[PDB]
């Protein structure tokens, strides 16, 4: 299967850094991954013309940074815009978690805006690669359950 994925969110909170990670690139990006047995295609748009950027993806991951508590009140507006376009697949990133010094969300605040969005929540840190294959291995999880 294929599928396009678009990234959304503030600046500054990693969604190129994320992107280049799963491309593999130190725009867009295409990159065939095998889940649970199965092959599928992503076509990851790191191009966050809102109308238009949100009419298209099989799915949307809404990106905040967990040191920008500002970011994170970007997110729900931006849940709230797509409502408004748009049951298509959404998945909350709270990145930066390596940076732990300077967090100003904390991770039950990021896991109650998923309760509220009904949707997957996961925490990364594109510094150290964590959770980055993680997340979208569950992009395409939770496509095909849709
Ligand atoms: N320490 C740390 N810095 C990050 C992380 N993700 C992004 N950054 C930094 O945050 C800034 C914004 O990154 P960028 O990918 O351009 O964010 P974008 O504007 O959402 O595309 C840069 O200074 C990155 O080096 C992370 O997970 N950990
Ligand atoms: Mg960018």
């Amino acid at each position: 299967s294929v599928y396009k994925v678009l990234l959304l969110g503030a600046p500054g909170v990693g969604k190129s850094a994320l992107a280049r990670i799963f491309g593999g690139v130190e725009h867009t990006y295409d990159r065939s991954i095998v889940v649970d047995g199965e092959e599928a295609s992503l076509m990851v748009y790191d191009i966050w013309l809102p109308g238009h950027c949100m009419a298209m993806g099989d799915a949307y991951v809404i990106v905040y940074s967990v040191t920008d508590k500002g970011s994170f009140e970007k997110a729900s507006e931006l849940r709230v815009q797509l409502r408004r376009a748009r049951d298509v697949p959404i998945i909350l990133v709270g990145n930066k978690s390596d940076l732990v010094r300077s967090r100003e969300v904390s991770v039950d605040e990021g896991r109650a805006c998923a309760v509220v969005f009904d949707c997957k929540f996961i925490e990364t840190s594109a510094a150290l690669h964590h959770n980055v294959q993680a997340l979208f291995e569950g992009v395409v999880r939770q496509i095909r359950l849709r």
